[PDB]
């Protein structure tokens, strides 16, 4: 299994983990993607934030987390009439452009950080809603706290799904991604099947929307046993494995589910370090600390405990001097000749990336391996 050495050194990370985080939660409740790295410092992604949040409410932390869902639910409600102006346009058949969509970037006082022209993304509001559930069923809480923030982002998403927006790389705004329809279905799953929410007016109409989504993979986005980056597609994304676990498009044991496991291992992991696609250029096209430990947390549920772990050990070979996790590391490029532009533009990776501490809680909880 493991031995004394290495389980010191998995426990420390995940002490450090816990301790970067809540260091950098802003004081607000929002948690940051990146503290120092320039184009990402002074924004919050739901996206991030969510799997963040999931790594603490893991790791027991209830006031951290707390404060992160208390800072969403407001951040959303006060974006009650922009919502319900939107569904109104579309109810008068004038479908708002995506200028006027929900914001990708948040400031921490809850504005928008970005234009949605550039940015616009469903995902991170389907991850939001997975993730609060999932941490009151954790710690018995009352959704009460967050529902009138859920209901916000229920009926966004409820108008919105099946719209062409940019995927979790902010790229192709013209196609519907799969792990993105599969942030959505986790999300209206997770709220469609809760019991403190069996009274919604939104419950029923959550689960038949997931069934519409998951209609749509199946026509669109399966090809040769496995799904695919966007619908229409041939090719494999290194987020596809959050459409199994936790997103639950199909179950660990699926023959879609293996086939999706072994297509992005085969296709884009490199001796344990996972790359987004095949085209990606972004400084060069690295291996991603947090689809490594999202592809190890997925072995982990098929029952693939050494898979697993062979991904957490990959990850934390990342860690620097300091235990901080960057967003991505070089050992393999898949287009090396496009990282020094990166480098120049923007500086060296974001170290530590939040998201990528997020996940290695997640990983490290699923294989038992938090500190007692
Ligand atoms: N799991």
């Amino acid at each position: 299994g493991l031995d004394s050495h290495e389980l010191a050194r998995l426990h420390e990370l995940a002490r450090h983990s816990h301790a970067v985080i809540t260091r950098h939660q802003d004081a607000g409740g929002a948690y940051p993607a990146a503290p120092t790295f320039s184009a990402y410092r002074g924004y919050a992604w739901l996206r991030d934030g969510s799997f963040t949040a999931e790594g603490i409410s893991r790791y027991g932390d209830v006031a951290s987390a707390g404060r992160f869902h208390d800072w969403v639910d407001g951040v959303l409600r006060r974006r009650r009439g922009q919502v319900d102006d939107l569904l109104a346009a579309v109810d008068r058949g004038e479908v708002p452009s995506n200028e006027g969509m929900l914001p990708t970037r948040f400031t921490f006082d809850g504005n928008d950080g970005s234009d949605p022209w550039w940015d616009f993304q469903t995902d991170g509001y389907g991850m939001w809603l997975w993730s609060v559930v999932t941490h009151a069923a954790r710690h018995g809480l009352d959704l009460e706290r967050w529902r009138a923030g859920i209901d916000v982002a229920v009926d966004y998403l409820l108008a919105f799904w099946d719209r062409p927006c940019y995927d979790w790389w902010e790229e192709h705004v013209e196609h519907r991604h799969v792990s993105t329809l599969g942030a959505i279905h986790g999300g209206l799953v997770a709220v469609g099947t809760c019991a403190a929410l069996r009274s919604a007016p939104w419950s029923a109409a959550t689960l038949q929307v997931a069934a519409r989504i998951r209609s749509l993979v199946s026509a669109e986005g399966v090809v040769d046993g496995h799904l695919v980056k966007w619908l229409g597609s041939s090719a494999v994304d290194g987020s596809l494995p959050a459409c199994v676990v936790p997103f639950g498009l199909v179950p660990p044991d699926d023959d879609v589910a293996a086939m999706t496991r072994a297509a992005v291992a085969k296709d884009l992991d490199v001796d344990g370090g996972v790359h987004r696609f095949a085209a990606d250029v972004f400084y060069g096209g690295g291996q991603w600390i947090l689809l490594s430990a999202l592809l190890g947390w997925n072995l982990a549920a098929a029952g693939d405990t050494a898979g697993a772990l062979r991904h957490l050990r990959w990850i934390a070979d990342q860690a620097d001097a300091d235990g901080d996790l960057p967003e991505q590391v070089p050992h393999h490029l898949l287009h090396p000749g496009s990282r020094a532009e990166w480098v120049a533009r923007w500086g060296t990776v974001a170290t530590p990336l939040l998201w990528s501490h997020g996940m290695y809680l997640i990983l490290a909880d699923e294989l038992g391996l938090l500190p007692p």
